[PDB]
């Protein structure tokens, strides 16, 4: 099936340029999709209305909804215009990371994108905590889309955990591979690329255990992720020189080789408190979040529940 | 009673030098408290750490424990030889966040400081999820230490919510006033500023009411919060000219103020989820954490119960 058939936009209300809508209207234009652009306004407006009556304050809450629905529209006038289908939607809510999950299950979205603003260019992109609630809760893939364009030739960079899963079967890995490949391909072609890291215990820890040779052991643990590395790639007919296996926890390892690589885009996966490894998927995506230079989108699992209660 | 006398230092794990527990170094010759480092290592023991028995595994996790304490007391050496109280404590934990506060509510401590790191003088703070956290559910201060000196003759600026809470009484706008005074007083003298902002519905928005001017409005709302601060200010024996009464959502308003003033530091106040007030409070504190470029200090209520479970 096509891919991001029902696109969430999150509008910023800060500024009028929304380099998630135009982000939108480039995936509509790709693969055809159609997009709510969706503005939750933190409720303010009870403050706002100090010493006014109930009615006025009805009016007054009335008339933001009405004023900022035509601020987009203006925003999206041209697209609007041109036959692009955007249907705006601005609300008042306490919590503006729960409005957007609600609004993704209510509307059955199967992507958010925001913005996320970059400073300066040798500088971390910021993640506001809206964006991490967003990114830590949200069912859809989330798309942050940084402010500032992809580099040329930019990359997609998948992280994926090579470590085993036995007794089961790492599903999030492929799914992660499987949708960054499809998204690539109609986004100019864009050369996708598989980074494992392999984090082990300090050599001048692990010298300790008796008769333990902590080198040896790292090219043990280097040599099975390569296989696994070989498996997933070979399963998706990606070739070895785009793949990237290297000694780490993941924030160690894929800020550098994003650089290096001129990744447009990090892709991570992670999964619901019952999952497995979900304490250090969460934490590792975080810390790897933390240094990125690039966009970031994640993944989760199918049947991952929201913790966000639906009403 | 003398403040701050149990501090909890969280260390940084990722660098030698700890703003935090530099500053809390310089709170025990000020106010003479003791000081608990602490690092809570997300746990990422188990990945790295494949194929080992559980017994190596075990060796591992304590050689870890064990070298990073040896680390701290490393940084701390010349403090712990000078006669400083520095309990050292390094710990592995799924959830960080969860880890500190659980040390905060065992260790009966009353403040906790933790380093944020700033790029470039001219942009915000950098605050990461675990400080997102803390902040919102630590049941004691935090002090999130900026890496970067305060500028000579630096202010302290509390953001007081100066809207009427009738029935109630502010009582947390006292606390802020009270404790920043006691704070500023031992940090070289600083002089303590004031600050409420006034949201008012956008004019072109108010017009619309009948009969209805809205700078006469606003005018009005000025006039409340002025009476307002002058009756905080002068409980405390606070000179008018170190308040600040101003049109605007206190992000608006806040961080132009404190850049004005060279603020060392802005003090916050956010209470738990039933409080009154409390979605716009914790909005209204992210808002402006999202753009201070100095220290920030969050205090709750005196019987806020932090969300966090216990064990």
């Amino acid at each position: 099936m096509a891919m991001y058939q029902n696109m969430l936009v999150v509008i910023d209300p800060n500024q009028d340029d929304q380099p998630a809508l135009r982000r939108a209207v480039y995936l509509h234009q790709r693969i055809g999709g159609k997009i709510k652009a969706f503005l939750p306004i933190y409720d303010f407006s009870y403050e706002m209305t100090t010493l006014l009556s109930p009615d006025e304050r009805t009016a007054m809450r009335q008339g933001v909804i009405s004023q900022r629905t035509a601020w987009i529209r203006e925003q999206a006038k041209y697209y609007l215009e041109a036959g692009v289908p955007i249907e705006i939607k601005v609300v008042w809510h306490n919590r503006p990371f729960e409005a957007i999950i609600q609004e993704v299950i209510a509307g059955s979205h199967d992507l958010v994108l925001k913005m996320a603003h970059q400073a300066d260019r040798l500088e971390a992109v910021i993640f506001t905590p809206t964006d991490w609630h967003l990114l830590r809760k949200c069912p859809s893939p989330v798309w942050m889309v940084k402010d500032q364009p992809w580099p040329e030739g930019g990359k997609a960079l998948v992280a994926v955990n090579l470590a085993s899963e036995e007794p089961y079967h790492n599903a999030l890995n492929e799914k992660l591979v499987k949708e960054t490949l499809q998204l690539a391909e109609q986004v100019n072609h864009t050369e996708v690329h598989l980074v494992g890291a392999y984090p082990v215990t300090p050599i001048n820890i692990a010298i300790e255990l008796p008769e333990f040779d902590p080198s040896v052991y790292n090219d043990a643990i280097r040599g099975q992720h390569l296989l696994a590395m070989k498996a997933l790639r070979q399963k998706f007919s990606i070739d070895e020189k785009v793949t990237h296996v290297e000694k780490g926890l993941p924030e160690e390892v894929i800020p550098d080789l994003a650089e290096h690589l001129q990744a447009g885009i990090v892709v991570l996966g992670t999964v619901g408190r019952t999952g497995l490894s979900a304490a250090f998927l969460g934490n590792t995506a975080e810390q790897v979040i933390d240094h990125l230079r690039c966009d970031l989108l994640v993944i989760k699992p199918d049947e991952y529940q929201t913790p966000v209660e639906l009403d």
